[PDB]
Formats: C-alpha cells, structure tokens, sequence
C-alpha cells in the first residue's frame, strides 16, 4: 500500500509492517523551575524509556508563552534523544516552538492547528525536511456536512503545507478527534474515518482517553482504557497507519492483534 | 436490521439496540464430590451475579458421561436461575444434556457441534421451542476454501435444526474460532466474518483468551485481555449479536464503546 518510509533522520518507519505506536508523553513541570530541572526532565527520560519498553514507536512530546515553551520543551527533547533510541516528535502548532524543538533533535512535527494557527511552521517543516502531521481543527461545530467539511478542511492543511515546499512524503493526516467537534460529531467520524484515506497519506489517529469516550461509558479518564481500546480497533480497520495513546503497554498489544487479523 | 426479538422465555433479548454480552461461567467441580456441593454451586452462584453485576446479558453454563455431566450441571442451573434474572445457556452437544438442562432452566442451547453430534438435540431444541446456536465445527483442517467451506458446513447445521422443526429466529450462528483451525486460519475467518451475514441468521463470536490470539503476541491465557478485546471489536464492527467472554466487565465496555461507534 506505502511504496515509500516515513524518513525520520536516524531513524526510519514503515508505514505497512503493523500500525505505529505514538506514545505521548507526561510533562508534569517543575514549580519554581523555567524547565530542565532534574526532577522534570528525569521524570520524563524515564516515561519515554518505559513507554519504549512497552511498545511505542514515536515519543511525543509538548497559556504559556513561547519564551517559556521552549525553555520547558527543549531539554526534554534533548535527554530523551540522547537517552532514548526512538524517533521524537514534537506536539507544537508554533512556528519558532517547532524550530527549537527540531535543532534540540525532534524529528516529526506534531501540528494540532494543522499549519493554520502559524503557516511559518510548514516552512520549518520544509526546511528541516521532517514529516509533519496536521491535524484537522476550527474554531466552531458549525458544519454542513461533518466528513466533508473535515477532508475540505484538512485539505486547506496540504495547501499550506505543499504550497511552503513539504513533500507529500512528509505529509500525515489526523482527524482531530475531540477537537471542535460535539461528542456525537466525534463517534461519526470514527464511523467514517475510513474517508479520509482518499486524500493519500498515511492517518494518525489521536482519540486516547478524551472526553467522548467517557461521554459514551460514563466513566472518568482514568477509566477509558476499554473505550480507548475500541476506537483504536475501530480505527486501525479503517486504515490508520499511527495511534497515539497514552496506555502504550495495553493499545500495543491491541494494535498488534488488529494488524494480525486484518492481514 | 432484526425484525423480531430473541424470545427467552421469561426473558427477551433485542438484537438491534447492543451487542449481547455472553458471559462464561466457572464450573470448577468438587473432588469426592459428583455434583451440587454447597462449594460448587455457591462459587457457580457467585460468579454469575458478578458477571451479571459487570454487564452480562446471558449465563453460558457447561471424558465425563452423560449421566455425570447432568448431575454437575442441573444443580448449577437451579440456582443461578433462580438466584440471577438473565438467561442461561446450556453448553453441551448432547441431546439428553440439553433436555435436563432446559427442564432445570436453561433458555438456550449452545452446541459446539451444531447439532451434528447428536442431531436428537435439534429435537429436543424444537420441542421446547428455544433458541440453539449452532457453532461450526469438524473433525478435521482439511478446507479448500476456509469460508466457503464454513458457510456450507454451517449450512448443513441450519439443515439439521429446520429439519427438526427449529424455527429461523431460534437459529444463531458460531464461526467456530479456535475449533478445527489452524491459527492462520482463525485469523482468516476473523478477517472474514462479515459473510456469516449472507446466512440471514444472529452471529455469536466465542475468540476468549483463545489460543490464537496467544499465538499472535505470544503471551498466556491470563495475558490476553487485549487480544481478546481486539477481536471482539473487530466482531463487532463485522455485524456479531453476541460475544461469549470470560472478561465480563472489559468487553462489555469494549463493546458499549463500538456500538456507540458503528451506531
Ligand atoms: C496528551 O494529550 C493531549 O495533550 C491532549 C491534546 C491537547 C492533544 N494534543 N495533541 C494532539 N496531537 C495530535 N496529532 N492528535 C491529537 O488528538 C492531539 C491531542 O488530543
Ligand atoms: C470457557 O470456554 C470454553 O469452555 C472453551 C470451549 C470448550 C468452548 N466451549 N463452548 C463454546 N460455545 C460457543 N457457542 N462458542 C465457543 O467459541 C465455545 C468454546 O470456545
Ligand atoms: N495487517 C497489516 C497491518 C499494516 C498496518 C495497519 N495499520 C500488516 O500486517
Ligand atoms: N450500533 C448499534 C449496535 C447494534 C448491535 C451491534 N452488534 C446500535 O446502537
């Protein structure tokens, strides 16, 4: 299905072998601290190594000011790419967030506002040459046609992004689940995620533990990894190629079932 | 989709509104004992109100002779009829079996060998009006097309139950998985359980803990909670009434959750 790898500097990813693992990181700061503080940046080698152990194949990282962003981000970027051999993205929609965080040695951008909040980070992108995933977003639920509008929006996204010189190579998609969306919006995409495949780039599906799941079960965050886990299945049926999720232990080995049995 | 209701008696089970939630039960016998010790059936009670607690929608109850294995399993269906307002199953494929456990209080059959073992219990199922799943089964791996050679094996049961007198709405289906399979195979009837549906008849997915799901990520029985779950998704999404599950509580969320998704 891919003839072509998601090229991540060092390291390399093959987008047909089994669905890909994106772990998402703690970043519980540091009172008192600006960020690199032994305790923060320890506390986070160690999830990174943990969720390595347990399967992950891409470590994510990320009010506030940008100053601060990168003073927080940028010294965990850098311990855990020393630290852990595994490719880092970096969980920013700011332009000069994504250029610090690429020179401290993250290797994906990770754009929830899907180059729209700062078209200037598709030039990074370019620039650096680093796949980057926009994420589908708006301001409102105001839609005509939730699917449509969706691949029309994230469409606006690849404009931005191939317009600024981003190789479709290093184009990944994402749904944008539990943003902008009514929680009854969010269980029809996941209906009909299968839609967004017709645009021709690998989909990142980022659904774990949000708040729809816990509308549907009526149970809270810490009780959403049976609900996580269903979306999950549901999505890598319908062709996503990365999950990004916290339970890496428990959605790796459910990730890798579905990949078994769908061949 | 279904224009009739599962009649269980007392009980009534609605095809349309969720996936059915078949929870197995615990028939730890007692040594010196040949059945009906306050041990046995207490711990067979006990389970069954746990599961019926964690979202249970049936109780599956089931070398050894027959005169035996009633003895065992008349007692168990006693009182956790009496003791649980849900519907039992009978797990046997014998006729005699099957008879007893119905006058204890059984509300459905459950054949592994859909009736070809003893087809007198497509009699018995007939007579006293209740529902039988017939589960595909063989005595050997030797297909030439896996799902076609299901569906015309499980044809061959619905031939046997109509013959008898069974009508249409108290036929379900069982892909069978993990019976006369080799794992590679188990995999490609999950992968292609959606057919089952051309039969016109409820489909039962029975995948718990089961071996080929160890097979896939290489963990124990105890270990397979996630695998278990992956399948009863991907079941799910492929048009499955029913799960029969020893995780009562996890793949009742699981399921809750793909409904909610698949709608
Ligand atoms: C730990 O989870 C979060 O930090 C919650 C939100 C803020 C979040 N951040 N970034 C994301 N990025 C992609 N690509 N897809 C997502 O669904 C997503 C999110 O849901
Ligand atoms: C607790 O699990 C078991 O007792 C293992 C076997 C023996 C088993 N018994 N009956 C079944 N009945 C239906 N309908 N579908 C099944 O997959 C199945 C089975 O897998
Ligand atoms: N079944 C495929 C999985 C590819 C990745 C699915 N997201 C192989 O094996
Ligand atoms: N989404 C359907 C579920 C029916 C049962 C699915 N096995 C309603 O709600």
């Amino acid at each position: 299905k891919w003839d072509y790898d998601l090229r991540c500097g060092e390291y390399t990813l093959n987008l047909n072998e089994k669905t890909l693992i994106m772990g998402i990181l703690n970043v519980t700061p540091d009172s008192f601290s600006d960020g690199g503080s032994y305790n923060e940046v320890d506390a986070a080698v160690r999830h990174a190594k943990e969720m390595r152990d347990e399967g992950a194949h891409i470590i994510d990282i990320g009010k506030v000011s940008v100053e601060e962003e990168i003073k927080r981000v940028v010294p965990m970027i850098q311990a855990v790419s020393k630290e852990v051999k595994l490719p880092i993205s970096i969980d920013t929609y700011k332009a000069e967030v994504a250029k610090q965080a690429i020179e401290a040695g993250a290797h994906i951008i990770n754009d929830i506002w899907g180059a729209k909040a700062e078209p200037k980070i598709a030039e990074v992108a370019a620039h650096y040459d680093v796949p980057i995933i926009l994420m589908h977003n708006r301001d409102n639920m105001n839609y005509r046609n939730l699917m449509a509008d969706m691949i029309a929006d994230l469409y606006d996204s690849i404009k931005i992004a191939k317009d600024a010189g981003v190789r479709d190579e290093n184009i990944i998609l994402d749904p944008g689940i539990g943003f902008a969306k009514t929680p009854e919006q969010n269980l029809e995409a996941m209906r009909n995620l299968e839609q967004l495949n017709v645009l021709g780039y690998p989909v990142l599906l980022g659904t774990s533990r949000k708040s729809f799941i816990g509308h549907v079960l009526d149970l809270p965050v810490e009780e959403r990894l049976e609900g996580t886990g269903a979306t999950v299945c549901l999505g890598i049926e319908k062709g996503c190629e990365f999950v990004r999720v916290h339970d890496v232990k428990e959605m790796s080995r459910m990730a890798k079932m579905m990949d078994a049995m769908i061949g």
